[PDB]
């Protein structure tokens, strides 16, 4: 349920990359399942790690989600002692978030596995380090038009 829980040339172009996303989650899912953590949770955990100290506000915006799912997910991450909250007396949404030592352990373990899984998939294809630096360039152009719009 880890991947499950997270529930014309141009047509063939957007399809090559927009249809790889779920197989992908289904493949990298066990990595997460092994740390008793879900995708949504994990995506949040990673966001806190790349930008801590951060706050729900900041996280919602960056991640591009709704405070309700962001907040409900943050609570579990907390509930599971993977991130901390600077104890003040402001509103939860404004407080600071940081990974707990536990969370760093987990995070770093997951990171290392994904990288390994990913390096493996490439080593099973004819793709070159050129094709990968060149894919990224096509890709980023698109990712830009999508964000510089939304
Ligand atoms: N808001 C929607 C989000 O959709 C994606 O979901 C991403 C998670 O990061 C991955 O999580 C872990 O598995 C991946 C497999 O390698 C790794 O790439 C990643 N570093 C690991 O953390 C997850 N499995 C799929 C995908 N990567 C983007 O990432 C994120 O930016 C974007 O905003
Ligand atoms: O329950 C919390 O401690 C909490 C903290 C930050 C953001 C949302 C929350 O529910």
């Amino acid at each position: 349920t880890a991947a499950a829980k997270f529930e014309m040339l141009s047509q063939e172009f957007f399809n090559s990359f927009i249809t790889i996303y779920r197989p992908y989650l289904k493949l990298t899912e066990p990595i997460l399942e092994k740390h008793n953590i879900y995708y949504g949770q994990w995506l949040i955990l990673r966001d806190i790690a790349k930008h801590q100290p951060t706050t729900l506000i900041e996280i919602s915006h960056r991640r591009a989600i709704e405070k309700p799912t962001a907040r409900k997910t943050l609570k579990a991450l907390i509930e599971n002692d993977l991130i901390t909250v600077e104890n003040s007396l402001e509103d939860k949404r404004q407080k600071f978030l940081t990974l707990t030592p536990k969370g760093h352990e987990l995070y770093e373990i997951v990171c290392l596995d994904v990288q390994k899984l990913q390096q493996a998939v490439v080593a099973k294809t004819n793709i070159s380090q050129d094709q990968m630096q060149e894919t990224i360039n096509v890709m980023n152009q698109i990712h830009e038009i999508l964000l510089k719009e939304a």
